[PDB]
């Protein structure tokens, strides 16, 4: 309720004026943060799953909800500059927008739709602040017991799953024990697909996939095997993830000047603990103009691209954006003539 959220009648308007936009990809994720006593990822997966009726489809009380969820936030590093509950929440947000996309229409199932939100709402959790190889270099403790794989990826997941054993946090209580099995599989499945050392093989399967696109009368994506369905969802909290680039320049300036802190922060502790410096991680040598158009170019853009076309018409509106965003990073980037 509005009183676990410790927020007043004046901030809920605030809240319910944000929320307007809560299926629109020009929803102002700061601003729900600003409202809800930093409680974004409560706040706009609450949102979510009372527009979705999930709540009631899967026999979710608001009790155990908010009570998982708002112990979830709080495992979410709020000193950690980019990957804190408030990029989580943007996530899970853009998730709930790219599952109503037209293309999609009726092709998941409930749980398909519980998990994807779930994995975008859990995929960071107890970040750190500092990358997989960051933590076998310094032959931390979580590297060694995840053998140097997916490190910080596989302990998101076990955080997040971990968690429903608190009081009154298991949200997936009354899910049929077979349900439990098939969402447990496709969260793991979408979470570890986060991982950037995977981004390449997932490109070039999407890619394959979408030669033998298939569709219906009207334009419908046709996907009638789990196999399939599941590389879409894995792509899709893939580019809800990396959607920073492709939303209003307001937004995605706040995202990278956020990413580029954090990106210094491991660069200080690299030399506060005597390692040399990470690219990109140096405060003095790091040029965030190029370095914006450079991921955008290599990853995030060819990434969109492939999703646009899966999807198409659907995401055109996202691919202008990124392409002015693009341009305007690469205007931006500093020039010293003679
Ligand atoms: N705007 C950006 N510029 C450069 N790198 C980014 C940007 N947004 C996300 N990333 C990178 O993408 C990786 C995957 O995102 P995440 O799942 O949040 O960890 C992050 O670890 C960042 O290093
Ligand atoms: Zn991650
Ligand atoms: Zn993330």
């Amino acid at each position: 309720s509005i009183s676990r959220f410790g927020v007043n009648t004046e901030n809920e308007d605030h809240l319910a004026k944000e929320l307007e936009d809560l299926n629109k990809w020009g929803l102002n994720i700061f601003n729900v943060a600003g409202y809800s006593h930093n409680r974004p990822l409560t706040c706009i997966m609450y949102a979510i799953f009372q527009e979705r009726d999930l709540l009631k489809t899967f026999r979710i009380s608001s009790d155990t909800f908010i009570t998982y969820m708002m112990t979830l936030e709080d495992h979410y590093h709020s000193d950690v500059a980019y990957h804190n509950s408030l990029h989580a929440a943007d996530v899970a947000q853009s998730t709930h927008v790219l599952l109503s996309t037209p293309a999609l229409d009726a092709v998941f199932t409930d749980l398909e739709i519980l998990a994807a939100i779930f994995a975008a709402a859990i995929h960071d959790v107890d970040h750190p602040g500092v990358s997989n190889q960051f933590l076998i270099n310094t032959n931390s403790e979580l590297a060694l017991m995840y053998n140097d794989e997916s490190v910080l990826e596989n302990h998101h997941l076990a955080v997040g799953f971990k968690l429903l054993q608190e009081e009154h946090c298991d949200i997936f209580m009354n899910l049929t024990k077979k349900q439990r099995q098939t969402l447990r599989k496709m969260v793991i499945d979408m979470v570890l697909a986060t991982d950037m050392s995977k981004h390449m093989s997932l490109l070039a399967d999407l890619k394959t996939m979408v030669e033998t696109k298939k569709v219906t009368s009207s334009g419908v994506l046709l996907l009638d095997n789990y196999t399939d369905r599941i590389q879409v969802l894995r792509n899709m909290v893939h580019c809800a993830d990396l959607s920073n680039p492709t939303k209003s320049l307001e937004l995605y300036r706040q995202w990278t000047d956020r990413i580029m802190e954090e990106f210094f922060q491991q660069g200080d502790k690299e030399r506060e603990r005597g390692m040399e410096i990470s690219p990109m991680c140096d405060k003095h040598t790091a040029s965030v103009e190029k370095s914006q158009v450079g991921f955008i170019d290599y990853i995030v853009h060819p990434l969109w691209e492939t999703w646009a076309d899966l999807v198409q018409p659907d995401a055109q509106d996202i691919l202008d954006t990124l392409e002015d965003n693009r341009n305007w990073y690469q205007s931006m980037i500093p020039q010293a003539p003679a």
